[PDB]
């Protein structure tokens, strides 16, 4: 088991030999803050990325030494020391082609290695925090439960919700009324915001069915998820959620597209209001007529909007049985595509000795923050897990590598925990 030095200089070294985008940012950013220029900032970031003020109050916390190293696909976390015993992390998310999206240096996030559930309740817990954390073993029987603590809660879910939307376009493939290589076009009012990257390709691009459902899951790619939303039609992603296992559907409809959320949840106020005011046909009424080019950035977010609605809510019971009912769904599609989308991002670097196949997804809004992974090993036998937090202020959540970090000290524990 590696002791403090040794994890220390196993992270420097593989930092360094680390030959993936990834490796790239992470030795970029890492020389900005360890060295003594506009262009080569620029090249280095999304072209629609102050700066030199923000690295400079970075540098001022410094010298740092690394201590640990997590690339994640598209995801990434430094932990660094500073003088004085105090850690920060670096925090990198980068686009399809490994430009950096985001860039943080924040007071590290604490985790401590979990020995039982308590041990999870007891860390997580957070005053002014709802959370919610429910870990099963799927049987032919029904659901072992592990761990559960308000599993009926129906809570937001953020990006969660694409789990429905996969469902509800597998479905659709299966009756051919919709095929993985058939074309979708992206046009001004399809274009909604990060998370993900096909809202910065050019008006009247053409992707594939298969692309574009990869990177809605892999990439939580908002404008992939609204571009299959809009192909399968609303009534279709709806007519689902009965059939996908949902405890009160009424919740999500209408089914809102991520567009839909981001443009009534920090938009128009008058217009927010008349949403809480309205019934499901007024709510159906005013979103026709919403329908356009979003007129919010990602700049205008930041109130709580969830506890109107203006997200997707469903229990953790809810989500087993997407996250199972798409392993079923997977095992039927005899052409891999479904897997192949499923398990591209697992979220974490994973023991794949351990596990034979992951599913991973996140969902994160103002004031909410979720992680589910369903986990099956080489035998066969699955585990969901399903953590989930909403709060009326945003600074309560943070930006989730908390819960994040909490699911990976599970999972590393997983024979005490899951599969004792
Ligand atoms: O995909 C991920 O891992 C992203 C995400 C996507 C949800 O929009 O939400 C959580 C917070 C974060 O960085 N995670
Ligand atoms: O393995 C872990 O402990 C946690 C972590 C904690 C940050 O120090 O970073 C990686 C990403 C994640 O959830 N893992």
């Amino acid at each position: 088991v590696p002791t403090p030095a040794e994890a220390a200089l196993a992270a420097q070294t593989a930092l360094a030999a680390d030959d993936s985008p990834m490796g790239d940012a992470a030795r970029w950013a890492m020389g900005l803050l360890t060295s003594s220029r506009p262009e080569d900032v620029a090249a280095r970031f999304i072209p629609t990325f102050n700066f030199a003020e923000t690295v400079r109050e970075w540098r001022s916390k410094g010298p740092f030494t690394v201590r640990a190293y997590h690339p994640v696909a598209h995801k990434g976390w430094v932990v660094l020391s500073a003088p004085a015993g105090v850690r920060y992390i670096l925090s990198l998310t980068l686009d399809s082609s490994g430009l950096i999206r985001i860039l943080t240096l924040k007071p590290e996030t604490v985790i401590p290695d979990m020995v039982t559930w308590n041990d999870v309740e007891e860390t997580l817990h957070t005053p002014g925090v709802q959370h919610s954390v429910y870990a099963v073993r799927l049987t032919p029987d029904g659901h072992e439960v592990l761990h559960a603590s308000a599993p009926e809660r129906p809570m937001p879910t953020g990006a969660a919700y694409k789990l429905y939307l996969m469902r509800a376009l597998v479905a659709e493939i299966e009756k051919g009324t919709v095929g993985w290589d058939e074309i979708l076009t992206l046009t001004p009012e399809l274009r909604s915001l990060p998370t993900g990257d096909m809202q910065d390709l050019p008006d009247g691009t053409r992707v594939t069915v298969r692309e574009t459902a990869h990177k809605m899951i892999a990439l939580s790619d908002n404008t992939g998820a609204d571009l299959v939303a809009d192909r399968l039609g609303r009534e279709v992603v709806e007519r689902s959620l009965a059939a996908a296992g949902h405890h009160d559907p009424s919740l999500m409809r209408p089914f809102l597209t991520s567009h839909e959320v981001f443009e009534l949840g920090w938009g128009d106020p008058e217009r927010r209001a008349e949403w809480v005011r309205q019934d499901e046909a007024g709510r159906r009424e005013l979103l026709e007529k919403m329908a356009g080019v979003m007129t919010v950035r990602g700049s205008d977010l930041g109130a709580t909007v969830h506890q109107l609605g203006i997200d997707w809510h469903m229990d953790a019971f809810d989500v087993v049985r997407v996250l199972e009912g798409l392993l079923q769904d997977s095992g039927r599609d005899t052409s891999g595509t479904v897997e192949e989308i499923l398990t591209a991002y697992p979220g974490l670097l994973i023991d794949e000795e351990r596990w034979r196949r992951v599913y991973f997804k996140a969902g994160s809004s103002p004031g909410v923050m979720m992680f589910c992974w369903l986990l099956q090993d080489h035998a066969g036998i699955s585990y969901v897990l399903v953590l989930r937090q909403s709060a009326d202020e945003q600074r309560l959540i943070g930006d989730g590598l908390f819960l994040r970090g909490i699911g990976a000290k599970i999972i590393e524990a997983e024979a005490k925990l899951l599969s004792s």
